[PDB]
C-alpha cells in the first residue's frame, strides 16, 4: 500500500520539483515528479508517459 507521508527526518527528498508520499510496502519513503521526471524523486529526468489523466 502507499500512504501521504514525509517526517522531518529528511529534508528535501523531492528535487526539481515533486511531491513527497509514504509507502509502506517497504516503510520507504518516495517521491513523485513530472513529465521529464520521476523515479524515487524526481531523478529519472525523461519523458516517458508514466502517467494519465
Amino acid at each position: 500500500n502507499s500512504y501521504p507521508g514525509c517526517p522531518s527526518s529528511y529534508d528535501g527528498y523531492c528535487l526539481n520539483g515533486g511531491v513527497c508520499m509514504h509507502i509502506e510496502s517497504l516503510d520507504s519513503y518516495t517521491c513523485n515528479c513530472v513529465i521529464g521526471y520521476s523515479g524515487d524523486r524526481c531523478q529519472t529526468r525523461d519523458l516517458r508517459w508514466w502517467e494519465l489523466r
